[PDB]
């Protein structure tokens, strides 16, 4: 298992331009194209991503194209982010895992506002941060995903994600 199957498996593939589960609209694996309750905004802001004309629809491709470049982008997001980094860099593989995948999802500003939750994941207080996230919009908006999480920065093994 390994991060980019990780995320296939929470956001899956849809190759039509479709909403999120907050009725934004998005694309390819999870990849957000606009918060702008608008069809066209959205076609507009695919063709620029894609570099084409469109008409809404990409190739399998194109959007791991895309999500290549989510990916790197999240990494490339928490290495910058003061409050990120630290936690990042004392976790071990697979919990590194896990806060890319929140970040990729949430936003590296959505991700550092769970103060006191990185604070516990970087002591290594691991069922303590996992009632802290818990406590959360996230968790009770998207519990199956939340709880995936969760148990990955509890248990430290992909154990959430074997079967799926
Ligand atoms: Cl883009
Ligand atoms: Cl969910």
């Amino acid at each position: 298992m390994n991060i980019f199957e990780m995320l296939r498996i929470d956001e899956g593939l849809r190759l039509k331009i479709y909403k999120d589960t907050e009725g934004y609209y998005t694309i390819g694996i999870g990849h957000l194209l606009t918060k702008s309750p608008s069809l066209n905004a959205a076609k507009s802001e695919l063709d620029k991503a894609i570099g084409r004309n469109t008409n809404g629809v990409i190739t399998k491709d194109e959007a791991e194209k895309l999500f290549n470049q989510d990916v790197d982008a999240a990494v490339r997001g928490i290495l910058r982010n003061a409050k990120l980094k630290p936690v990042y860099d004392s976790l071990d593989a697979v919990r590194r895992a896990a806060l890319i995948n929140m970040v990729f999802q949430m936003g590296e500003t959505g991700v550092a506002g769970f103060t006191n939750s990185l604070r516990m994941l970087q002591q290594k207080r691991w069922d303590e941060a996992a009632v802290n996230l818990a406590k959360s919009r996230w968790y009770n908006q998207t519990p199956n995903r939340a709880k995936r999480i969760i148990t990955t920065f509890r248990t430290g093994t992909w154990d959430a994600y074997k079967n799926l």
